[PDB]
């Protein structure tokens, strides 16, 4: 069937949207080429509608069913708990979109009786009714990039009351099942370093390693009614409370499979027969589905000792080469299979023979050296989007603070230590706002984070190594440098200078601020202070930071 059908009503915005980067007194210290940075808006959603709208054919064979049966056997070992209304309420982000039934995110969080009542009545309707399509809102995401212009991405989500019910029903499943079904292929169980560890061990466990990422064209749109029912039959394999079995079947029929789309104004826009981007099971379902399809395809294309790493719609395979000609021909077959399974490619896939060239989850493995001279592997990416967003966040307060997320996930990197950290700690000092907790996203989930805790976080996730890395590779250095010429970011000798000031200012405050100066900015000085383990390190509740994926699933931890 058709992924979408459209009545012709436009995708409308809530507030005014800004596409040109806002500029303040801090901007020029980061970025001169302001017109290179933009925010997508509802206004360009027609371009997106065009490309995500197509017909889907699907042809499922034995490799496909065999693997599905392998997955179900694992899922039948899983036991999920039905969350309480209160518990699901606590998992709602504070900035989550308000209900049309007259209550909001905070009324959910602080547990007001009006919100709890409506939620209960939504649950009860869910238990009694398994057919009635559930209303959803379609919006355009405001995201920020550098010119490469991309149309706004679409977000489709049900009402706040449904979103809470989803959590009651499925939060435990989507946190627990993916790991059991897909084992070490489940990308979201990994921190950055654990991911490098897995990619490196996988790579080097092959005689002659060949790897490739697979870029599906609009994964969401390629997901069919079949796919959604299949993944439901996977959820159903779990040991569940009778009320959870029921809610899951009903949410599958009324919501996950398809449903009407309403704009922010109340007008009807059309109908959806593919994955909704804004539901709880978005991450988990895409993952299970991508894995199911790629595992089968790898069999259909006779790939040798193939190892998969899956994150939502993001897929990378590492296997044994047969030479460039047989490798070239293996992937076309792999891609034909994926195509039959309704997962056609964007850019066709290309074999890589050097791990550092493999881009997956928008990151690559790279190498630098620790204080001992001991070669160390770490994860990095092209910093263009991180820096484009840092620019936006320099001038505008935002619901999610990506600069802080980028420091947590990309601490060992050159561009995150020398730029992100220097620039933003410089800003927090001027506002005296070091002690203030900020919101940031990790694998789709919102975390409230105190900047002063960064050293301990970084030590826990990356080891003291991360405060000592040096002699980065020429490929990494070049990309960072080339990215700065593009954006008009000051050269790295300026940031070193700024960082000496930023560090000394921090040392002066004493306490946590001086711990920040000592560890985050040790790189900046000629004669370095000695970095030992940190007393307060083993105090943070880092449980559930890298358990599962939650993107579009409206989750707060
Ligand atoms: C639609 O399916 C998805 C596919 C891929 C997804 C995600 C969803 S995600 O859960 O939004 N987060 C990430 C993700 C990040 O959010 C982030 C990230 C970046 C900056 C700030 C916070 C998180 N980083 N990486 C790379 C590092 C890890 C693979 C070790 C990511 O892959 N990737």
């Amino acid at each position: 069937s058709m992924s979408y059908t459209w009545t012709g009503a436009l995708i409308t915005p809530c507030a005014a949207e800004e596409s040109k980067l806002p500029i303040n007194a801090l901007s020029n210290s980061l970025l001169r080429h302001h017109n290179m940075v933009y925010a997508t808006t509802s206004r360009s959603a027609g371009l997106r509608q065009k490309k995500v709208t197509f017909d889907r054919l699907q042809v499922l064979d034995d490799h496909y069913r065999d693997v599905l049966k392998e997955m179900k056997a694992k899922a039948s070992t899983v036991k999920a708990k039905l969350l309480s209304v209160e518990e699901a309420c606590k998992l709602t982000p504070p900035h989550s979109a308000k209900s049309k039934f007259g209550y909001g995110a905070k009324d959910v969080r602080n547990l007001s009786s009006k919100a709890v009542n409506h939620i209960h009545s939504v649950w009860k309707d869910l238990l009694e009714d398994t057919v009635t399509p559930i209303d959803t809102t379609i919006m355009a995401k405001n995201e920020v990039f550098c010119v490469q212009r991309k149309p706004a991405r679409l977000i489709v989500f049900p009402d706040l009351g449904v979103r809470v019910c989803e959590k009651m029903a499925l939060y435990d499943v989507v946190s627990t099942l993916p790991q059991v079904v897909m084992g070490s292929s489940y990308g979201f169980q990994y921190s950055p370093g654990q991911r490098v560890e897995f990619l490196v061990n996988t790579w080097k466990s092959k005689k002659n390693p060949m790897g490739f990422s697979y870029d599906t064209r609009c994964f969401d749109s390629t997901v069919t009614e079949n796919d959604i029912r299949v993944e439901e039959s996977i959820y159903q394999c779990c040991d569940l409370a009778p009320e959870a079995r029921q809610a899951i079947k009903s949410l599958t029929e009324r919501l996950y499979i398809g449903g009407p789309l309403t704009n922010s104004k109340g007008q009807n826009c059309g109908y959806r027969r593919c994955r909704a981007s804004g539901v709880l099971t978005t991450s988990c379902g895409n993952t299970l589905t991508c894995y199911l399809k790629a595992s089968a395809a790898c069999r259909a294309a006779k790939l040798q000792d193939c190892t998969m790493l899956v994150n939502g719609d993001d897929l990378v395979v590492i296997c044994e080469s047969a030479g460039t000609q047989e490798d070239a021909a293996s992937l076309r077959v792999f891609t034909e299979a994926m195509t039959r399974y309704s997962a056609p490619p964007g850019d066709p896939p290309q074999p890589e023979y050097d791990l550092e060239l493999i881009t997956s989850c928008s990151s690559n493995v790279s190498v630098a050296h620790d204080a001992s001279g001991k070669r160390v592997y770490y994860l990095t990416r092209d910093p263009t989007t991180p820096l484009a967003r840092a620019a936006w966040e320099t001038a505008r307060h935002t619901p999610v603070n990506s600069w802080l997320g980028n420091i947590i996930m990309y601490a060992p990197t050159l561009w995150a230590r020398m730029i992100l950290m220097t620039h933003f700690f410089s800003i927090l000092l001027a506002q005296e706002q070091l002690e203030k907790a900020l919101d940031c996203q990790i694998y789709g989930a919102c975390y409230s984070i105190e900047p002063l805790d960064l050293p301990q976080i970084i030590e826990r996730l990356h080891g003291l190594s991360a405060f000592s890395l040096h002699s980065y590779s020429p490929g990494e250095i070049n990309r960072v440098a080339s990215c700065l010429r593009k954006l008009g970011v000051p050269p790295l000798r300026v940031w070193r200078h700024r960082a000496r000031s930023v560090r000394a200012r921090l040392l002066s405050q004493g306490g946590r601020a001086a711990t920040c100066g000592k560890y985050l900015f040790n790189w900046a000085v000629k004669t370095k202070l000695k970095l030992t383990p940190i007393p307060a390190a083993s105090q943070l509740d880092l449980s559930g930071w890298f358990v599962a994926g939650y993107s579009g699933g409206d989750i707060y931890h």
